[PDB]
DNA sequence: AAAAAAAAAAAACCCCCCCC
DNA sequence: TTTTTTTTTTTT
DNA sequence: AAAAAAAAAA
RNA sequence: UUUUUUUUUUUU
């Protein structure tokens, strides 16, 4: 174990690219401690230093740019700190801490360039209570110590004799003068001399000269100073920080990457395929060997790209240790022109990736995306864990405690496995449970196929962190054509031997601090399992499988993670059940929420076994199912290190896409037996008896006469969990009691150990309330609220308005949305304007709409900005519930559960069905009823017949009021269809097909009469047959509630399409021209189209859309007359001439025409074309568009950026604007592989750009060619 | 009689880009 | 000049 | 019928 | 810093 520190001179970290140069260059080095002097900083600039794996850094500046140090603790050293003291001025800074349980004090001094030695025995005399045996004084002296570091073999002046004296004084020894006595490496060179000379040193006690190892001088090419590094020796406490290989994404996108490792797959299935080993350690191997080439390939890729780097610093070494042998001149000049071209090559390296990660932010700069969900998400807690309590009691520090701690918890945590199998049959045996047929056991045992796999790796999320074996999604993605033969082939392997490759049985754990917990327990540590894709592949072909049958395995009350079913069917389902409770005139109900502790790591793997028996599921799934839990492990990843692998004994393995539906399957086990216990008393809802609904593992159960009903299902929960493992805390469980008698309820406090909410229960996001009056006091004023802190926390947040409605779409948009989407009730008009008024003041910054929120109100035609119109959503859930009633699906008991004291079944008889009979229905309906009449309400707006309509049902009152037989609708639904249309009317009266005559023939004479007498009438003929609109479409003809309020929200959209004014037409009527309907919509389609990024698309927008503000504009608010145009000219103010007729804008105009003429466009000097996009009939080329638009959005960006300033916007400025934007679109080109439409848009405005610039502005603005003919 | 659409009146805050 | 809010009228 | 992103629940 | 389900938005 050694510990490695490297001193350096700098002389500046102002520019953006320097400081690059110095993460390149620190993390080339990988030392232990790095320091930096003369950063030339202040103390405001501290926050701009920051390094990727350097996470202590401790600056010290002061008011002005004369000095500046610092002091860097890389990630990898187990660095304490202890005493952290900064000097006022920053000449000097110290740092005190313990490394590996060694204590060493690093004092980092840039001394000033005159009287240095008294300066420096100034601070020694100031530190000389911080002067230790392990404390070490370095940085740049300025001054040599020794006739030895100088060339000129010249003694040092009295100063420096006054500095020795004062380090021997403080007992301190040149480290190393004293490691390498004849040693002539020089650090600085003195240009008005000629002469090298050592003016950095490092010194310290001579105790440490019994750990110290080595020291070295390496010249470095980021200044005129040379690094130097000092190695000691120090105790083997090192921390095994064996960090796991992970595969880039980046080296997965290189070509030659791509053909070689190709090759090496092919090669080593080739040869290393045979009968003496199987399929599993053939993959194993595969798996090795394919970790090994990646690491080959990344290692040359680094060499190679450092490939002139390296051979540029050979020459400069050898040059420098010739010139240090002997000065001499030409070798100084060649030195120098070596090192700039070097940091020239260097420079340009720092550019393109600072290009790419610039290209690949503005690609994302307001859309939504990362660079906006991170923006507006709180920072991400480390995942670093320092402190964390052991078992004694007591706070402890020590990593290795902590590790053994945390280990040791995770470990009993999955070692509790039962071995009862008795006790888990005789459970299972007593309460019936579903099996499967013949026909779904074969459908399970299928053979895996190819198609099967490639749907299965096409489907895997990307950006995903890997396994284990750091392979990615994209690994198994970019080479699917070769590797679905062999992943085939392993998995027929595995359904013929049922044993699964070591790497299917590895997770590695990573623990995440629970926000709003205490970080120092253990207990709060979200536990996220990770797991290698190719067992994740297998897990999700089985969870596939399964899921195919899911729908007969799960009963309909459970909706975590059943497809097609939604979590909301649970929220208004137990809302309903509220809602009858407090109608009842007598109250002794129940309603409990359930809390499991850790369902998901308690559910014992025998029982899961067993319980798949049970179910019927036998063969090579279950085979494979037990296979995958027969030896399962993992290893939690701590603070980047890998701890030792403890098994996964009991639990289910999450993080694996199977998990979820087999722990719904072990708790459906005990759903149907709470639902088959007779002796737990449900609560009945007319027809309808609701006992319990689930979501993953929140239970919540309904109780009639709790007294014995609780203790009974408490009874059944501890049978359950003495086979299961399914422990639920029950003290911590939350209840209603609804009682009419408070000694009653007094007893059923003292005999249940549950804890009853007097108000509300926090159940999936939704504040369920006692008394469902109070629905929107306890779940929609405190959303508002929740709206408005974030609003107050986002006041000031960074971005423009389109990024706050992005913001709005995708933060507070899908809250809104799931609250209604639970809890539909009539909401009064005060909530929705307090909403659209909070929100409008959230995207304007607090400034009046600049453009109006009735223009972004309307679709793409708005320039593709959308504000979120939160009635119409709301409409659109309201309505939604319409689509259930139509499809009246059996497994939608949360439908049938509102309460009635009329018409039992009336809610599947609303949707195009004849009106009610004046009947006053639904008066204490919540949810339903208020559907209907928003339902209604938009069938009215359309003018549309609501009650008869070509999707009418066959089991509709149309003719269930003709007394017809049951048996005939029931032959008509099953032979014809489920719409009045399949019968046909008029003419078309069961004629439709031969079919037609046939169910007529089995049809009893008098329902036929009936049915004739009614289909072939003239209003139903005419009312029947006639082409639906899209509403109708959007609730009869899909099956599917898949994208359902989007449709509707979409419709709605364009049914209420508020009149607004179009300010395309403003700005003709400024120009004093008109505008056809094929110019506003070309005007439109630019406006969209404008760029891929957003920004330009934005800047298009503001031109466009008047969002720019105009003098006369401010001269009527202030109502003075101050409406001359700004920057000084004497004419009026208004928009088009502060855009096009101004005077101090003209010039820029004449340029950018100049530029169209060196592009041989004769583009008419009309301010439309460039402010609007709208283009003369004469000019519908598309040859040049692109061109065009880009030079006008450059100049608009131009003029913008000098809206007031009296100078003039500079050509120079515009050209500026031009390659930001030619560096952001290449960038985006070569990664989005759209090379050749970017160089045929671009290639001939380049040529013209780099004609029209001079060298030096060339040279100072970085603007060179860039892209070739290929 | 209640809900939805339209018209009239009043009040705003002299830039605009930039900013991960 | 443009936007938002309130008020008045009309229709279901 | 694909890709990407977010959010909600567990 | 996963897994599943559902929901929305944008780009064809
Ligand atoms: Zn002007």
């Amino acid at each position: 174990s050694h510990i490695t520190i490297l001193t350096l001179n700098i002389n500046g970290l102002n520019s953006a690219i320097k400081r690059h140069r110095l993460a390149s260059w620190i993390k080339s080095q990988d030392p232990s401690v790095c320091c930096i002097q003369e950063t030339h900083l202040t103390c405001r600039d501290t926050h701009r230093l920051k390094i990727k794996g350097w996470r202590k850094i401790y600056q010290a500046n002061g008011k002005q740019k004369k000095a500046g140090v610092a002091i860097l603790v890389s990630d990898k050293t187990d660095f304490k700190p202890t005493k952290i003291k900064r000097d006022k001025e920053g000449h000097y800074i110290m740092v005190k801490g313990s490394i590996q349980q060694e204590e060493l004090t690093i004092l980092n001094i840039y001394a000033p360039n005159t009287g240095a030695p008294r300066f420096i025995k100034q601070v020694l005399s100031d530190l000389q209570r911080d002067l230790d045996s392990h404390t070490l004084i370095m940085g740049d002296f300025n001054t040599p110590l020794s006739t030895l570091d100088r060339s000129t073999r010249q003694k040092v002046n009295k100063d420096t004799q006054e500095l020795n004296s004062a380090l021997h004084q403080a007992d301190l020894i040149d480290i190393y003068r004293t490691l390498h006595p004849k040693s002539t490496e020089y650090t600085f060179f003195s240009a008005p001399h000629h002469t090298y000379s050592k003016i950095d040193h490092i010194v310290g006690s001579k105790a440490l000269l019994s750990k110290c190892k080595r020291t070295e001088i390496i010249t470095n090419y980021l200044s005129d100073h040379s690094a130097i590094k000092l190695e000691l020796r120090i105790k083997n406490l090192t921390q095994s920080r064996s960090t796991t290989w992970k595969l880039n994404n980046l080296l997965l996108n290189d070509y030659w990457v791509h053909n070689e490792m190709k090759a090496e797959i092919k090669m080593f299935f080739e040869t290393n395929e045979n009968k003496d080993t199987t399929y599993q350690n053939l993959w194993d191997a595969f798996k090795a060997v394919c970790r090994g080439k990646f690491i080959a390939l990344n290692a040359y890729k680094r060499k190679q790209e450092r490939s002139k780097i390296d051979t540029l610093t050979s020459q400069l070494k050898e040059l420098e240790k010739q010139e240090q042998t002997h000065s001499k001149a030409s070798r100084r000049q060649e030195i120098t022109k070596i090192r700039a071209e070097l940091k020239e090559i260097e420079t340009q390296k720092t550019l393109q990736k600072i290009n790419e990660s610039r290209s690949w932010f503005f690609e994302r700069i307001n859309k939504i995306d990362r660079p906006l969900a991170r923006l507006i998400k709180k920072k991400r807690e480390k995942n670093q864990i320092d402190t964390i309590k052991n078992d004694k009691g007591d706070i402890t520090t020590d990593p290795t405690e902590i590790q053994t701690t945390i280990r040791e918890y995770y470990k009993h945590l999955y070692a509790n496995k039962l071995e009862n199998l008795e006790e888990m049959d005789t459970f299972l045996d007593t309460y019936t449970l579903p099996r499967l047929n013949q026909e779904e056991v074969e459908s399970l045992n299928r053979p895996i196929t190819g198609s099967e796999i490639v749907a299965i790796i096409n489907s895997l999320p990307t950006k995903k962190s890997p396994g284990p074996d750091g392979f990615t999604a994209e690994f198994y993605q970019r080479y699917k054509e070769e590797l679905v033969p062999f992943l085939l082939k392993l998995f027929q392997s595995i359904e013929k031997e049922g044993i699964l490759p070591n790497s299917f049985y590895e997770a590695s754990i990573i623990l995440i601090p629970k926000p709003g917990r205490d970080t120092t327990k253990k207990e709060n540590f979200r536990p996220i399992s990770l797991m290698n894709i190719d067992a994740k592949i297998l897990n999700k072909i089985l969870a596939n499988r399964i899921q195919q049958h899911i729908k007969k395995l799960i009963h309909h009350d459970q909706v975590g993670f059943i497809p097609g079913m939604q979590g909301w069917f649970n929220i208004r389902k137990s809302i309903n059940v509220i809602q009858h409770i407090n109608r009842a005139k007598d109250k002794n109900h129940m309603i409990i929420s359930i809390d499991a502790e850790k369902a998901f790591d308690k559910i014992q793997q025998p029982f899961m076994l067993k319980t798949l028996n049970k179910l019927g599921i036998d063969g090579t799934y279950f085979k494979i199912i037990r296979a995958i839990y027969d030896k399962p492990t993992a290893n939690i990843i701590l603070n980047g290190q890998k701890l030792e692998a403890f098994p996964l004994k009991t639990g289910t393995r999450q993080g694996c896409p199977l998990s979820p539906l087999l722990f719904n399957i072990v708790l459906e086990v005990l759903a149907r037996a709470i639902r088959q216990e007779k002796e737990i008393k449900g609560i009945q809802l007319g027809k309808e008896e609701v006992k319990l609904s689930l979501f993953a593992d929140d239970m919540i159960v309904y109780l009639e006469n709790p007294i014995v009903s609780a203790q009974n299902l408490l009874k059944l929960i501890s049978n359950f969990s003495k086979v299961s493992g399914y422990k639920i805390n029950v003290q911590k469980s939350q209840a209603f009691l609804y009682t009419n008698n408070r000694q009653t309820e007094s007893q059923i406090m003292g005999e249940l150990p549950f804890t009853i909410a007097s108000k509300r229960i926090k159940y999936l996001g939704i504040q369920l309330t006692r008394d469902v009056k109070d629905l929107f006091k306890e779940n929609y004023k405190p959303l508002l609220k929740e709206i408005k802190e974030e609003t107050n926390k986002w006041k000031n947040i960074p971005c423009s308005w389109v990024g706050r409605i992005n913001i709005v779409k995708m933060a507070i948009l899908p809250k809104v949305i799931y609250r209604f989407n639970a809890i539909p009730i009539k909401l009064p008009m005060t909530f929705f304007t307090e909403l659209e008024k909070t929100t409008l003041k959230f995207i304007w910054n607090q400034k009046r709409a600049r453009i109006a929120k009735s223009i972004l109100s309307q679709k793409n035609k708005a320039g593709g900005i959308t504000l979120p119109d939160f009635k119409l959503y709301y409409k659109a859930t309201v309505t939604k519930t319409a689509w259930y009633w139509y499809q009246n699906r059996d497994i939608d008991q949360w439908n049938r559960t509102e309460p009635s004291e009329i018409m039992p079944h009336i809610y599947n008889y609303l949707i195009f069905d004849k009106p009610e009979k004046n009947k006053q229905w639904g008066k204490d309906s919540l949810f339903n009823k208020w559907c209907w009449e928003n339902w209604l309400a938009i069938c009215r707006k359309l003018k549309l017949d609501p009650f008869l309509t070509p999707y009418t049902k066959i089991n509709s009152r149309w003719i269930k009021d003709l007394n017809v037989k049951p048996k005939t609708i029931k032959t008509l639904e099953e032979n014809l269809g489920i719409t009045i249309q399949d019968i046909g009317v008029g003419k078309d009266f069961m004629s439709k097909t031969p079919k037609a005559m046939a169910t007529k023939d089995k049809i009893d004479k008098w329902d036929l009469i009936k049915l004739k007498s009614f289909c072939t009438a003239k209003e139903t003929t005419i009312r029947v047959n006639r082409q639906p609109t899209t509403w109708e479409k959007i609730f009869a003809t899909y099956s599917s509630d898949k994208g359902l309020i989007s449709r509707i929200y979409n419709e709605l959209k364009q049914i209420y399409k508020k009149k607004t004014n179009n300010p395309i037409k403003k700005w003709a009527k400024d120009m004093n021209r008109h505008f056809s309907k094929e110019d506003i919509y070309a005007a439109k389609k630019h406006m969209k189209k404008c760029s891929s990024s957003l920004a330009i698309r934005e800047m298009q927008i503001k031109t466009t859309m008047r969002y720019h503000l105009t003098p006369v504009r401010m001269a009527i608010i202030k109502k003075s007359g101050n409406n001359r145009c700004w920057r000084g000219c004497g004419e009026i103010g208004t928009l088009l001439h502060c855009w096009w007729d101004c005077k101090l804008v003209q010039p820029l105009w004449k340029s950018v025409w100049r530029f169209l003429r060196d592009l041989e466009l004769e583009i008419p000097f009309d301010p439309a074309i460039p402010l609007l996009g709208i283009y003369p009939n004469e000019y519908k080329s598309c040859c040049y568009k692109d061109t065009c638009t880009r030079m006008f959005i450059a100049a608009l960006f131009t003029i913008a950026k000098t809206w007031n300033q009296p100078k003039c916007p500079t050509m120079i400025d515009w050209i500026k604007k031009m390659w930001h934007i030619y560096t952001m679109e290449y960038y985006a080109a070569i990664k989005n592989d759209e090379f050749i439409s970017f160089v045929g848009t671009w290639m001939k405005l380049e040529t013209i750009i780099l004609s029209k610039l001079s060298q030096e502005q060339k040279t100072k603005h970085r603007i060179f060619s860039l892209i070739g003919g290929n």
